[PDB]
């Protein structure tokens, strides 16, 4: 899997005038180098429906006079660039035009993205109608006549849809419309009967060519849906609706799981479709460096201008990412994570919680931002992971212990695995009673909110003892063979009618409501919704509390410790073919512009930034930079390593060699 | 005035018992110390109305036993602390109870804050009811009585108010309650009068008793309303519903101005009423820091809890702050800006614009951030300012040539003065023809939206010739006598039903749309409202237009130039007696957490920042780092000094020594 992609958007509209009577081949050929390319994804099909190559299952664009997929596939392959083919699956404008009969409806008839043809967008087909053949025969065209490098299917996924064929079928299969629970799983059907459908009429023509199936997301928890891919396109543009968590959440969870994964972001400012937008090359030389240190391949979206010349500014911008992307290449190829922490996702787990942006969850984007600022090194799992490799499971706010999940943890710690949990982690699925040995006894929900904790540890806290705000639903407990490590005050009063003090929350009474934090022999609990807490307000005392906990938990067994600071990430990756460890270290600082949009512009060097790793090795050789090839100073003791990076900008490899 | 404020707030429930039980002048003192507080400002009456002194105007908190108010100026004044008397105006939560009558009325008979009273909240006293009466005798009350360092008046300003006596008194002036004018204007005169009461009834006891009225906010270009106080406190919590751009929009408004005035922020996370809320001390060293920088003392918010104890981690925070704020002040007294460049604010002129934040609209957050992310120095100007000192005038987006504003803009072109425009600005009221001698002709509003602007001029954009996307409205306009600095693309079409390409705008037409950026012997015009468009999406390619015309309109006469990057701030101030000017240098970058309060904890060095400056003087004698008193390497020719700064954490100041 190439290492340096551009994603070529070509979404073009009909009343656009001389596609392509711009292209050449040398144009093309220069940007690519420009860009330092070795892959770009060119379209057959786009949104509006049109084929850019000359189609007997589909019409080409009508003011499209020659070959541009055909064109564009020789003038890459001529120079070794690979080219995967671009289908749109869901959207087919100018076919919704003639068979609005075949569109998703909502339960009130509404169609998506746009609720008429009165308004500017997309209208989204459902795979539960003839469409679908139509797809698969035109999926068939482009596989045949076109030496592609495999296809990308975008606008696809597991529905919900009440159109008049899917209400006829699902009445004649004697399920309920108006059940929404048999409207999911006829959708789960619909979708898998298009992947096995497109796998089957690929495989008949080109085995083993790759395919990606596009939901704009990848459903933690969901190995079926992961497997009908050959390998993930982590679509995440962090300025375009996605936001900055969403990509360290969905590629921690992809690297175990042995995909092959790239981080798709865009060249834009903002999201798809930005003609003339551009972001700051610091930018993509940051996002590019954070997919190689989580063990992805990198894509930047473009979109070609209908005369089909490619962009010269856009090819610059993307050149000065992918040419430091291709020195470090070397050291990122079969790299496999080492980390001291498993993070069960409330999505994983299948659990109900509150959005925080488009495809992520307020409880797991409290724990990644506290894990990534904490320089912990973690994986995210699912409940068919392999627990046994992790000193330490976190179960996040709302880990209920119900059929699916318990016995698996009770395993982890009966095998000597300790977990962080707070909130209602632990707690049967009534809410009665905590069934993990943690040291307490569960006495409800707590009738305060918002309430204080306050630290009993010294090093919790970095302005020591008092009483901090705590806004998270919170369980009243009891000590009974745990060790108290912090404690529950109740304000005066819950802020109300007749009431309240000042502008917000009474006070502290200073009443000791019992323990707020707990250790026992198999872990920490913290009983407040901590992480939900740490997405909604932020306050730091709530990542001082679980780093403190997460950092008594692994003790003398932490792998990595460093002075990189809060705003920087790091991972450690292991190339064992090479007998070699891979410290990535990461600086940058997203800014907010414009009324949300958090951007980079500035990349500011680090000094003396150190580092102590504790590999499972015997002797360490070597420590040095790379892609500079220069040795640094380093104390070693078996497997413990110390060393002093000089100087950091934007991402720094550190190679440490050893003997097994 | 003093540099290291605290405002101590003591909002407190009726319902909660033994209040200042655990007070002590020894613990209030070695808190104050612990916090290097050289001020404290101290409540003689609350929000919710008490008293915290045996008041025979008012009632004392009725589970207050002592003269908590008398306890604390003892204890302050003898560590020689000074201590402003805090008295709630707006708000009397216990008399709203009792005298309803007197409470202020929307159009719908809505109380504000709250709109009833079976919620939590605060109802606020109209100022035109006898209520006025009772608050001048308690003024007097506390003024005659107690040995305060002034007084700070809470919850006041211009208001709109419908209660019965308003509405009355309305009709008996002849005055219409349904023409909204009438009412402001009513309102203008019930604050005018509170303020005139105020000065009597204190200049009839101790004549100069330090005032200031807090609406939380100074509004621009109201000299009569500044006026009304001795000096200026600038309520501004960039966590707590200000933001990061209200302070430098108010504090480079007040510094001209000639009053001392404090920048007051919060030790809380969030806001006022944050018990067991904290920040990291890096926000409080970067916020104090700001302060100095832009001629402002400083104020940290603090709440007392109830039982009269001050919380050891508050002044542990505060201290981190106010102990570096201590050796600086030296060189921030009776300091003066030096500024290449006036800001006419929207706000200022008194135009309509779009809010972008609580106090603070988009046009005028757009030009801010441009201005301290460029490092160009700058003040804020209103109408009654003197213009002739500044080399260049900005109107953004929004200045029409109306009879208040078009022959002070006249006399300061003639006087030798270059202006900036954008947008509407330069035009008459009627939108119909340019009014300044730019080098164009206006042909209306363009008639694309979003459209492109291409730069023609090397060293504008990083990434060189493109199309770059404006969102702004803008003006077509045609060349006259003017050089064309870029130009205008149109797209294919507007966005619309039946006609739209891909997910937003239509790209570049490439044809030609008139120019977009005019160069004249008075200045530049942009035909966009780049400002607003800025402080809405945030495009780069808006700020490196604008400060590209800045700095070709300053040309050699710029008086800084540096390689501090964009997310740093940069003055210089100028102490005559002392012979020196200080060039103020800082980094920090908020970061979001929580949903989208925006944090500070990292604190990142920066190395060999260099420095040009262009100073009004003869004979530079020497360049040293204040408090350190480390000399460093300059070059100096005249009053032309270049130098660099090894080590910048946080905040430093260079001073530079001269012979005039
Ligand atoms: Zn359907
Ligand atoms: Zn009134």
């Amino acid at each position: 899997m190439r290492y340096r992609q551009v994603h070529l958007d070509f979404h073009t509209s009909e009343h656009i005038s001389d596609i392509g009577r711009n292209f050449s081949k040398k144009n093309f050929q220069e940007m690519l180098q420009l860009g330092h390319v070795n892959s770009i994804t060119v379209f057959a099909k786009c949104h509006h429906g049109w084929a850019y190559f000359p189609s007997a299952t589909n019409e080409i664009h009508p003011r499209l006079d020659f070959d541009l997929l055909g064109a564009q596939i020789e003038a890459a392959h001529e120079i070794g660039v690979k080219v995967p083919i671009y289908i749109s699956v869901g959207f087919d404008e100018k076919l919704a035009w003639e068979k609005p009969q075949w569109l998703m409806r909502d339960e009130a008839d509404r169609m998506n993205w746009v609720d008429s043809f009165m308004k500017p967008g997309y209208h989204q087909f459902c795979l539960n109608t003839p469409y679908l053949d139509l797809v698969i025969e035109q999926v068939q065209e482009v596989v045949r006549k076109y030496d592609g490098d495999g296809i990308f299917l975008d606008i696809v996924g597991e529905r919900t849809c009440y159109c008049t064929t899917c209400l006829k079928q699902m009445q004649a299969d004697g399920l309920d419309p108006h059940n929404k629970e048999d409207v999911i799983a006829n959708g789960r059907r619909i979708y898998a009967n298009y992947t096995t459908r497109i796998r089957e009429a690929i495989d008949a023509i080109k085995p083993g060519l790759p395919v990606f199936h596009n939901a704009g997301h990848i459903h933690q928890g969901r190995r079926d849906l992961m497997g009908m891919n050959s390998h993930l396109e982590l679509e995440s543009l962090p300025t375009g609706g996605w936001g900055y968590d969403h990509f360290p959440l969905s590629a921690r969870y992809a690297q175990p799981t042995g995909f092959h994964f790239l981080g798709m972001t865009g060249k834009f400012h903002t999201f798809w479709g930005e003609f003339g937008g551009y972001k700051h090359p610091n930018a993509l030389r940051y996002e590019t460096a954070l997919s190689l240190a989580n063990g992805a391949r990198c894509s930047i979206g473009d979109q070609l201008h209908p005369g089909g010349q490619m962009d010269r500014a856009t090819y610059e911008l993307i050149g000065k990412a992918y040419a430091e992307v291709e020195a470090k290449e070397a050291w990122c190829v079969n790299a496999v994570n080492l980390a001291d922490v498993a993070l069960l996702t409330v999505e994983a787990a299948g659990v109900q919680q509150e959005s925080g942006a488009m495809y992520s969850g307020k409880v797991d984007m409290g724990a990644v931002r506290m894990l990534l600022e904490g320089k912990i090194l973690f994986d995210i799992v699912d409940l068919e992971s392999d627990w046994s490799g992790y000193k330490v499971l976190i179960l996040p706010d709302s880990i209920v212990m119900k059929d699916t999940i318990l016995p698996k943890v009770e395993a982890f710690l009966a095998a000597g695995g300790k977990v962080l949990a707070s909130g209602r982690s632990g707690l049967n699925v009534e809410l009665t009673r905590q069934m993990l040995p943690l040291g307490f006894t569960d006495s409800g929900l707590n009738p305060f909110r918002p309430d204080y904790f306050r630290p009993l540890c010294d090093g919790m806290a970095n302005l020591g003892e008092a009483a901090y705000v705590m806004y998270g639903d919170g369980r009243r407990i009891e000590l009974t063979d745990g060790t108290e490590l912090g404690r529950r005050e109740d304000p005066y009063f819950n802020r109300q009618a007749f009431r309240f003090c000042s502008h917000q929350h009474a006070p502290s009474s200073e009443q000791e409501g019992g323990p707020g934090m707990v250790e026992s022999a198999q872990g920490i609990y913290i009983a407040w919704n901590v992480f939900e807490d740490y997405a909604t307000k932020g306050s730091l005392i709530l990542k001082e509390m679980v780093l403190f906990a997460l950092r008594r938990l692994l003790g003398e067994q932490i792998t990595l410790k460093t002075t990189l600071p809060a705003q920087g990430v790091t991972t450690l990756q292991h190339q064992a073919a090479e007998r070699r460890y891979i410290n990535h270290l990461l600086y940058a600082s997203p800014v907010k512009r414009g009324e949300r949009v958090e951007i980079i512009e500035d990349m500011i060097p680090l000094q003396q930034v150190e580092v102590q790793l504790q590999l499972p090795v015997t002797d360490v050789k070597r420590v040095y930079l790379a892609p500079q090839m220069t040795e640094i100073e380093f104390k070693a003791s078996g497997g413990d390593v110390q060393f002093t990076v000089p100087q950091l900008e934007c991402h720094q490899m550190v190679v440490v060699e050893y003997n097994e």
